């Protein structure tokens, strides 16, 4: 019921073969920064180019993901019987150089371009948010025990 590394790679391969610009995020993004898997993962987080929103969703449905939560254009959660949960987040690659995301209650979140980078993971180049970005997106007041584990891993290993 968890997302295996090979299953992660398949989802990554989908976006890459679609030629849709994307970055790995969330828990799997953290492990990928460390260089190896650290724990079991319920879900995958992917930030992707919002201009391909319709193409991405249609493709995810084609392979059997069902839409469970739909807060678009900010965020959508899908569910696959085998591959598990996938959260996708449309991001805008803007002309000003900024990367933005729809704010569910009216407006845009503003992110810096350098938060979204790439790292080597088992001889594979994986686009993912930086270590600094993971920390920024975490709230130092409201961490789960797993969040604490993940953050200590980013510190203890990297």
């Amino acid at each position: 019921n968890n997302v295996t590394e090979k299953e992660l790679f398949y989802i990554l391969d989908l976006f890459e073969h679609m030629k849709v610009t994307y970055w790995l995020d969330g828990g799997w993004g953290v492990d990928v920064l460390t260089g190896k898997q650290q724990r079991e993962h319920r879900d995958i987080d992917i930030d992707f180019d919002a201009q391909h929103t319709q193409k991405v969703i249609q493709k995810l449905e084609d392979i059997g993901y069902k839409i469970e939560v739909h807060w678009m254009p900010s965020r959508m959660e899908l569910k696959h019987e085998e591959y598990g949960y996938l959260d996708i987040h449309p991001i805008n690659l803007n002309d000003d150089g900024s990367i933005t995301q729809a704010n569910p209650e009216g407006g845009n979140y503003v992110f810096q371009n350098d938060w979204f980078s790439e790292t080597n993971y088992k001889d594979r180049k994986i686009p993912c948010i930086s270590k600094e970005a993971q920390l920024l997106f975490h709230s130092g007041y409201d961490l789960t025990e797993t969040d604490h584990f993940d953050i200590k891993n980013l510190k203890s290993i990297t």
